[PDB]
């Protein structure tokens, strides 16, 4: 319950045993003024900010100190006083000592009164002697020291038969004490005149006393074993100032220290620990009429009623008091509202609950009474004490049967919202840059310039503009032109010359950098310059020289590049210069400056060299002129983008100038172009719908950063406004990760929750007919203290785990196939329904689970029904109803459980469709649609067994082939209509990750297209024209298809990643190598065949014919060539400069080439090395040109003429590494690693070959050029019998 | 002083049926403020240092040592997904619990460590809060610890404390894996709390094993149970008797050995 | 050698020697951290924040 | 730390820092070492003894 802002936990505790008393003896006394150093009658209060001592606390012998500080005379410095004190103190002991010897006197009692004033007598230099003899106690405290009149009044003082004793100071303050903020609370008990008691046997003769002398103050009785005995504590005027806020007077600083004392107690106390007393708190006897009715005192005594029964805090209570913490009490306690604790002070007695675990009623015979009548229904614990959490801690709200008109959360998640504020936008996308890249090829078909595509006419417009621009912003990498750069050198070193077999660029070229620009950093040059030179790049050998041509440039030449210029020829050229600095911002411009560099290009070029330059703006004039002019006078050309951001650029390689030739495009690079352009568009799509880079949310954004606070919150007895602003913000975010955080600010405790909105947010929100609730149980659990943080719009440093995205591409797929208003069953779905978040809120849905489902049911604008039952069980299925059926990522698991074969499984889920009626179904399948390959670390795969294996989540599922499940559809439905939808190369499933709050990382999407390859979603239409195919679908085979629905003049277009592969009007301009089709007559059926060059999945679409209305039929799946490689090496090995020619058998579609595996990244191995060379059905590709350090290193033959490297060929070469070293003849060697290596000869070691100083023996040759992988390591000819090396 | 010792129990096949009447029950007496005081006391003057990790890395290596009867393998095996239910950061040393860092850095002999682990609690840092009882948005997973405790969500009433030892044990068998395992534990174990093992946890798991680390006097106990929702005939033996029995005599006879001592910090009279 | 003011702060018009600044950017701070966390009390005093939050 | 020796040949040491496995070591999940931590490699057929530190 709440008192005033303030917030009690539901639990209730109290200290249960009472020590007994010690008597104070005489032996103590001289102890105590020993000042020993374990006890000194004293201890240092620190500031928490500074760790430096400000105040102390005085104990028994010391109090009474009753007059000014300055009359004291205190040195002011902690060390200073203490060595000052305990000087002191040694001092009188001796005198204490010489009129009581301990030798007679030693258990004798001492008048702990006598003793405090002789103390403060002492030390105030004021008539110590009299009240020596008054030490020891002879018959009691008050009967020995009443009448006496031995010392001042000021000490004691005797009316009647009641002593009144001053209250000497608590608190000592040095100089230090400058009323910090994190200074200690002194409770203005360091002053002289605080409070007053009267010492009294009996209370009726207190009562009796006070009746006639004025209590205006009010008087505070304790009731439990005080201090020497039954008295009244009276207040006087003195204020403490120190909490900034709030002026208050003594009484409500004794009952403040009081409480908090009795809280601390009450969250520390245990069964068995005991206690001093079992209350803290002072009460109230005299003095109501002089208290407000609502002022600081009333409410001061509710809290110490609360603290005595056994109440605490929910916040949590510092072990050493600040002015922070106190002032921000006292505000809360000051607060607005109203007091639900039946509890309510009164003056005749301290009131007790029956249900109070306080057992303070039998230790004291007068001051308490229980009440029978009056309840407390809470639970009796302890809390528990946690550490300060850092940062935020994810909440998950959990919902009830209340329902709330949606406009008043809405209205109340306004009132509450901090939401008006700037948010620390984060990187939308992290990781290296990927690139795509096509080579000519002789067999590929001829197409003319008219049919390539060109960038959009949109493209120059405000909306793109902002989104390349964002998209730039927030990608997070370095150098830019430093990886492009890198990336376009690799992929061109690698090319090979059709003529003598080799590659086109060896080492020591000349190469001209134009265009060089100095960049933002202090290099003066590109930053791929210096690797290059100094052999880092592992692809790429040095250059001879570079010079830099450019209007920015600093080491080289400023020129006009259009324009023709001074400058020798050159072997190789590599330009980045942009067009849009002379384009006057006109396409056509910008084109005629493409014109103009191609023709400066090819005149600085060498007669046998190469250039390479990138294209900003494609379009049809700049590929026409290309295919005119420059295309007859090269061998080969190359196309290489490196995405980076989201642009239309490429970069153009042409290699095999100034050489007559005939060339043309190929349909090769109109699907690259085709699918360049389709991405582009895309990405532009996603981006420009979210907002800017340093934008203020204010809730018009349908993405942004939601938050609300909540001051001096209330959980116990929700007040329906915190609750109605949590549950309205619940509703808006719409199952999404939210963080909660209680602090401190501003004298209040304040709730804060943090969550992001979205599209998808705001589609689930639309199916709220009225506003669930939430439980605040969680919330009001806590008693603890949470630190906020600043929000950030995409928290996630990292990308995306590869599951999260093939899980969101199958959510994107089943969005995207849903319609308005068709029901639709969901056969798989977690507690939580992320189903009713991707459809349109107008649909229906019907949900299936294993488990109970965590969303409300009461509230909802149509029909949603969540069903407790297996799926997998026959017999239930009758009764529902639904248009379109998915289950993702279920029936594999599901199988797994039931420890079934997935043809089993499927077959029974087809079954129970069966028994339903249900025009379109949705169903994710374990079934290859490639060769049967494994993704190391992510998805490996074993043959036998016919089971999945996943590393990172543990779990194991069944497989099996397509044909099978094709088999059980066909068979139990007539008209299948089998689709495997193409989903593996297209981007548009980005839009859930992007519009939401959350980070892409290019290798996650890179492994998340691979696992998806594996694991398509078969979506199955009943009553659709069955497509028959006979024979098998690989690639580089005639593949005959039978279409018996549709009649003759009909037109059939057949879709590849959103290109046109062929058209059945025009089967002699088919992009693939060979369509063929006849309607057959009477049959109907028409037959095509047809044979592809590339593998994938390609989509039927058919024309009705005599109308614009198009038909989409199945699709089909061709596979890859098998990849089995078997090498045999010949008899004898050659280590001349011709090395051993190895036959190997490879299928002539893959391309190949060596790899060398250093630390965590893979390296090209030297072009020079290997030299693949006669391809073929049988290919003579291997020149090994054999090493000594080949011994230590293995070379693996990936692949590399898809977009991917690897992932279809990765051999080791195991016999290289088994290889005789002749002893007859010289033999090469180079450095295997950076790392020393020690070379061994036969019995001894001559050198070593990576040491700071190393000297090669004379009898060692070198060569030109290097063999090594790194062109920066030489390569040495030993004299025979050179044969082993060792690390280090 | 010392360290943890830890009794355990096990099913076998040649033991005799037993039914859940014949079962010993905790005390009647057990929540008196004589045997708070007795038992609280023991807990004030162990000196063990840490109780969870000890009593976490007893029951985890106890655990990974149980074998399958079918296939003879091993129930827990290395990369498996887990879930530790009710998650605590009042310890000074980590926001986590301290058995986590061993456990995933593999230190630990016995057990492999895992591929991740998820923490769900009321005082967890790193994990989400959410009510344990009611059913909570997240997945199944292959190995569900839970150490949440009976008391703060179920009042003094005894029988609320059964109720939601039922309930947290559906949540627990509805969170695992089809072919997973879990753990579960007890703090006031009662007839009518076995009487719900049996009858609804035996028939739909393959194996279960009762162990017990000794850090502190009480009737706290941990159930875990081994191929779970998988059709089986199991019910509870003789050695289950044995051990109960052992248990709730040793609890006896040490709290009321400890009833007997002064508090921890007292005046000598 | 210099200070900017941001939205508070800006209104000090009078002469630069009537406020009596320290001269030394440690010590201004210091001091004007200490005057600004005096006023700030003070306007929680009269205006409590549990009320006009907002 | 570890020292593996094939015949008349230091190949490398188990534990020492920057220790970098021979390319012609096969590395497996298995880790059948008692300490789980510590890994498990496959080694060419040449192989015969360790010698401590």
């Amino acid at each position: 319950a709440n008192v005033w802002g303030v917030r009690l936990a539901d639990s209730l505790s109290s200290p249960t045993i009472e020590t007994r008393t010690r008597h104070y003896t005489l032996h103590d006394f001289y102890s105590d003024l020993d000042a020993s150093v374990g006890k000194e009658p004293w201890r240092p209060l620190r500031n928490q900010r500074t760790n430096e001592i400000v105040a102390v606390q005085l104990f028994r012998p010391l109090q009474g100190l009753v007059f000014d500080t300055q009359l004291y005379g205190f040195p002011g410095t902690f060390s200073q006083w203490e060595q000052f004190m305990k000087e002191k103190l040694r001092v009188l002991k001796y005198e204490v000592l010489r009129i009581y010897p301990i030798s007679t006197y030693n258990h004798d009692r001492v008048n702990v009164f006598v003793a405090n004033a002789l103390v403060g007598a002492f030390l105030s230099n004021q008539a110590f002697y009299d009240l020596l003899p008054l030490l020891i106690v002879n018959d009691t405290m008050i009967s020995d020291l009443l009448g006496t009149g031995a010392a001042l009044s000021q000490f004691f003082q005797s009316h009647g038969e009641v002593l009144e004793v001053a209250a000497g100071r608590k608190y000592l303050q040095m100089n230090n004490y400058s009323n910090d903020d994190d200074d200690p609370p002194l409770f203005a008990k360091d002053l002289s005149d605080y409070a007053k008691a009267f010492y009294s046997d009996t209370y009726e003769v207190l009562d009796r006393f006070f009746w006639t002398h004025d209590s205006s103050a009010g008087v505070l009785v304790h009731y439990d074993k005080p201090t020497n005995g039954n008295h009244y504590i009276l207040g006087t005027l003195t204020q403490m100032v120190s909490a900034p806020p709030h002026i208050i007077n003594a009484t409500d600083a004794l009952l403040l220290e009081s409480c908090l004392e009795q809280f601390a107690a009450n969250v520390r106390a245990r069964s068995a620990q005991p206690v001093t007393r079992l209350d803290q708190c002072y009460h109230l006897r005299w003095g109501a009429q002089y208290v407000g009715e609502d002022s600081l005192t009333y409410r001061l005594g509710v809290l110490s009623l609360l603290a005595t029964n056994g109440y605490q805090l929910a916040r949590p209570i510092p072990k050493q008091l600040t002015n922070r913490w106190l002032s921000s009490f006292v505000s809360q306690v000051v607060s607005d509202g109203i007091n639900e604790t039946p509890l309510w002070p009164q003056e005749r007695y301290v009131q007790i609950a029956y249900d109070s675990p306080s057992v303070v009623d039998g230790a004291t015979q007068y001051g308490y009474v229980r009440r029978n009548q009056l309840r407390l229904g809470m639970r009796i614990s302890a809390l528990q004490s946690l550490s300060d959490t850092p940062a935020p801690v994810q909440w998950l709200p959990q919902y009830t049967i209340d329902q709330v008109a949606v406009d008043e959360g809405d209205a109340m998640v306004s009132q509450l919202t901090q939401l008006p504020l700037r948010p620390d936008y984060g990187s939308i996308w992290i990781g290296e840059a990927l690139s795509y890249y096509v080579d000519y090829n002789r067999s590929h078909r001829v197409v003319l310039s008219s049919e390539l595509p060109q960038l959009p006419d949109t493209y120059f417009d405000g909306d793109e503009q902002y989104g390349r621009s964002l998209f730039s912003l927030a990608r997070k990498v370095g150098d830019r032109s430093l990886v492009k750069d890198t990336a376009v050198l690799k992929h061109a070193y690698q090319a090979i010359d059709p003529n003598t077999g080799k590659e086109y660029l060896r080492a020591g070229q000349s190469v001209a950098y134009f265009g060089a620009s100095a960049g933002h950093s202090g290099a003066d040059q590109p930053l791929v310059i210096e690797p290059w030179m100094q052999g880092k790049i592992s692809g790429v050998p040095p250059p001879s020289s570079v010079r830099q041509f450019g209007y920015d440039v600093a080491k080289g030449a400023i020129v006009d590049l259009a324009r023709p210029f001074p400058s020798g020829d050159y072997q190789f050229v590599y330009s980045d210069v942009d067009q849009v600095v002379d384009g006057h911002d006109d396409l056509s411009i910008s084109s005629g400056l493409v014109e103009s560099l191609l023709d400066s290009c090819v005149h600085a070029t060498a007669p046998g060299g190469s250039f390479v330059m990138k294209i900003n703006f494609p379009t049809r004039t700049v590929w026409h002129y290309i295919e005119q002019k420059i295309l007859p006078n090269v061998t080969s050309y190359m196309l290489i983008k490196p995405f980076v951001t989201n642009n239309v650029e490429v970069f153009f390689v042409a290699f095999g100038v100034h050489q007559q030739s005939a060339l043309t495009w190929t349909s090769g690079v109109y699907f690259f172009l085709v699918d360049h352009f389709y991405r582009y568009e895309t990405l532009s799509a996603i981006s420009r719908q979210l907002p800017s880079f340093g934008y203020v949310d204010d809730g018009s954004s349908v993405t942004g950063i939601e938050i609300i606070s909540i001051e001096n919150p209330g959980f116990s007895n929700m007040t329906q406004a915190a609750r109605v602003g949590i549950s309205g913000l619940c509703a808006n975010v719409g199952n999404a990760r939210k963080s909660i955080a209680i602090y401190e600010s501003h004298g209040a405790r304040v709730l804060t929750i943090t969550s992001r909105r979205s599209p998808a947010s705001a589609r689930r929100k639309a199916r709220l007919r009225y506003l669930p609730l939430i439980d605040p149980r969680s919330l009001e659990v806590q008693a603890r203290t949470i630190l906020p943080s600043n929000p950030v719009l995409f928290d996630n440093i990292n990308g995306a785990s590869p599951h999260v995205c093939l899980t969101m591409m199958y959510n994107f797929e089943v969005s995207s196939a849903v319609y308005d208003g068709d029901v639709v069953l969901d056969l798989g779905t977690g507690p939580e329904a992320k189903i009713l978040e991707l459809i349109p809120s107008t649909s229906p849905v019907t949900c299936v689970d294993i488990r109970p489902t965590a969303q409300p049911n009461g509230c909802w604008n149509v029909r949603t029904t969540f069903l407790e039952l297996d799926y997998l069980s026959d017999g239930w299925i009758t009764g529902v109803r639904g248009d379109i059926v998915t289950c993702m990522l279920s029936l594999g698991a599901a199988a797994a459980g039931k420890s079934m074969t997935f043809d089993a499984a499927f077959q029974q889920l087809v079954r129970v469709l069966t028994r339903s009626t249900a025009n379109v179904l949705l169903i994710q399948v374990n079934c290859p649609t490639d060769v049967i390959r494994t993704i190391k670390g992510y998805l490996e795969i074993d043959q036998t067994n016919k089971r999945y294996k996943f590393p990172k989540f543990g779990r194991d599922e069944p497989y099996s082939d397509m044909d099978s499940l094709e088999r059980i559809c066909r068979a139990a439905w007539p008209n299948c209509s089998i689709t495997w939808v193409p989903l593996s190369y297209d981007l548009r499933w980005t839009k859930l990750a992007l519009l939401e709050s959350t980070t892409l990382s290019s290798a996650s999407v890179r492994i998340a297209e691979l696992m998806y390859k594996y694991m398509p979603i078969m979506r199955i239409d009943i009553h659709g024209l069955p497509m028959e195919k006979q024979g098998n679908f690989i690639v580089g085979q005639n593949c005959s298809l039978v279409i018996p629905g549709f009649n003759a003049q009909d037109v059939f277009n057949c879709y590849f990643n959103s290109a046109l592969a062929f058209s059945t009007e025009d089967v002699n301009s088919a992009m693939i190598p060979q369509v063929t089709a006849q309607f057959d007559a009477n049959k109907g059926e028409w037959s095509l065949d047809m044979v592809f060059s590339d593998a994938g999945i390609y989509t039927m679409q058919a024309l009705v014919g005599s109308n614009a209305n198009p038909v989409s039929l199945g699709s089909f799946v061709v596979d890859s060539p098998d990849v089995d490689i078997t090498d045999a090496w010949p008899a004898q090995l050659d280590f001349t400069i011709a090395g051993t020619d190895v036959d190997i058998t490879v299928n002539p579609y893959y391309r190949l080439m060596a790899f060398v595996k250093i630390d965590g990244q893979w390296q090209i191995a030297n072009p020079d090395k290997f030299q693949f060379f006669s391809s073929n059905t049988g290919t003579l590709v291997m020149n090994v040109k054999l090493d000594i350090a080949d011994r230590y290193l293995l070379y693996y033959i990936r692949d590399v003429q898809s977009r991917d490297v690897g992932f279809y060929i990765q051999h080791p070469l195991q016999l290289l590494n088994t290889i005789t070293l002749p002893t007859n003849e010289d033999l090469f060697l180079s450095a295997p690693d950076m790392r020393e290596w020690a070379v061994k000869e036969s019995g001894n070691t001559i050198c070593i070959l990576n040491s700071p100083g190393f000297i090669p023996p004379q009898d060692w040759d070198v060569l030109t050029d290097t063999i090594s992988w790194s062109p920066s390591l030489p390569t040495y000819v030993v004299p025979p019998g050179d044969y082993t090396l060792t690390p280090l």
